[PDB]
């Protein structure tokens, strides 16, 4: 049993609700946030600029030192860091950005990392200002990811449409 609540439950794994993942985060204080993060962390907006807005701003220094010593991540990788306020840790996770032409199948890769994590609360990688198909995305995040994943969705049209059009 976990704290999780008000969830659909699509397949064994993958549950999912309309929810502000950095509202769910205070609430729940999981052991795994997933960020939507780029290649940078640069923080900046969508679910990024929010989750980091949520900690002050801690979040993004502790990524510019993270960026200073290691570098860039890669498009469809990942690096563990601070949760801060939200939750134990934050998975920094990157999908393409199909706005800056990344090749979406990248977008398995970076759900790949969720399997590292017994339980993660996340967003749906690649959609919204990353531009990709998000119905493909939770298709692949279904299809990819096999430990426990509780998506928030933000825009609440599109939670209906993702439920509705669920094979
Ligand atoms: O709803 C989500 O969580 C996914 C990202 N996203 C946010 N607003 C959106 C509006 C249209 C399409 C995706 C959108």
């Amino acid at each position: 049993v976990n704290s999780f609540s008000g969830y659909l439950k699509l397949t064994d794994n993958v549950y999912i609700k309309n929810a502000d993942i950095v509202e769910e985060a205070k609430k729940v204080k999981p052991t795994v946030v997933v960020n939507a993060a780029n290649v940078y962390l640069k923080h900046g907006g969508g679910v990024a600029g929010a989750l980091n807005k949520a900690t002050n701003n801690a979040m993004q220094v502790e990524s510019d030192d993270y960026i200073a010593t290691n570098g860039p991540l890669k498009v469809g990788g990942s690096c563990v860091l601070s949760g801060h306020n939200l939750a134990k840790h934050c998975l920094h996770v990157v999908g393409p950005n199909v706005n800056k032409g990344e090749d979406i199948q990248l977008l398995k890769s970076a759900y790949e990392n969720f399997n590292q994590h017994e339980v993660l609360l996340a967003p749906l990688l690649s959609a919204g200002i990353f531009g990709a198909d998000p119905i493909h995305s939770l298709r692949v995040c279904v299809d990819t990811v096999r430990t426990n994943v509780y998506l928030a969705v933000f825009d609440k049209n599109l939670y209906d449409k993702l439920v509705s059009s669920f094979l």
